[PDB]
């Protein structure tokens, strides 16, 4: 590929018009003309965010990494970016396992990608740039031998919409899990307990 | 049902009333016994505003006065960009009041708005100051005055909080250099360049 790029990786390192490729080979960045393996915009991934409620099952894989946490999810309905960049990377690879964790007041996602070998669009890395800026870090890694987006949250700006909480509240909690999705958390519990400490 | 004082800061907002000023008085109203929302339809959310705000680019006409109030300034519209809240309050408060006037201005890149309204009898429904506070929260003010005998809100920033969306702005600066200024409009600002200059040091 074009150019190695040193891990853990933040995406304001990103190169304009570069992808990410993340492979048992290395750790390489791509020029976006030249990837044989290449979408919303973050406004779409707003609008999504608001939109939410009616879109339950749509986005249950962004659901169950909250693992039932009434709280988080509270949390969740004042950081749009949060749903924002799962939304965009989900977009762009389906086989992923969010898992969201509370520090200092504020909610962090960890995208844990299922396979070794991982593709970042760069169209994908521009939307999630601006559903970051300013408040978030975007950063990937990898941690016990799996690829990890890792999204920390350094503050709390204001948002000006506001989601309908209790009703979003009931229906996740009257989600089914699927077996397959509690074992992945259990094949990951070293992983997240890591990425978490 | 109450009278109110002025200026009045929506963050008073007695919950489930109405405010209504005319040469009569200033007062807050129950949204319950509100003879003007009883005919009026339900009204936009502030998410519904920020969808507004996204799509801005396809509904120029419909807005077109929000963007009269930039008075020509690229710099300022470009501020607005960046300040999803600004758009959101004048939709909303568009939404429940046809004959306004907004007005925009700024300091060191934070924007402000003037909402003026044309004529003395004035109403805001509970519903639209609910969703402006939303819109509003932390980073702004929101005040109702009287203002040369002419009903204002205005809109103060005291921070610009990040957005997590980008709206197309060249495309908009194209779209909003090519609008036209009908005669009429031009003449309201110039009816109003005493009052304007007075909101303006703020
Ligand atoms: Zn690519
Ligand atoms: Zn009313």
């Amino acid at each position: 590929g074009k150019e190695s790029i040193c891990l853990p990786f933040n995406f304001h390192s990103h190169r304009q018009h570069t992808c990410l490729d993340i492979s048992p080979y290395g750790n390489e960045q791509v020029s976006r003309i030249a990837c044989t393996s290449c979408l919303p915009t973050a406004s779409d991934a707003m609008v999504a965010f608001i939109n939410q409620t009616s879109n339950i099952m749509k986005n249950r894989n962004f659901y169950y990494g909250f693992c039932k946490s009434s709280e988080l999810l509270k949390l969740s309905t004042n950081q749009p970016p949060i749903f924002q960049i799962y939304y965009l990377l989900h977009a762009a690879n389906h086989d992923i396992v969010p898992f969201m964790h509370a520090e200092d007041g504020r909610l962090h996602m960890h995208v844990i990608f299922e396979n070794p070998d991982v593709h970042i669009p760069c169209d994908c890395i521009t939307q999630m740039l601006t559903a970051a800026r300013e408040d978030y870090s975007v950063t990937l890694n990898i941690v016990r031998d799996h690829v990890v987006i890792s999204v920390l949250c350094h503050a709390v700006s204001a948002s000006s919409v506001k989601i309908d909480v209790t009703i979003l509240q009931r229906k996740i909690d009257e989600m089914d899990i699927p077996n397959d999705v509690s074992e992945s958390f259990e094949r990951y519990k070293e992983l997240i307990q890591e990425l978490c400490q």
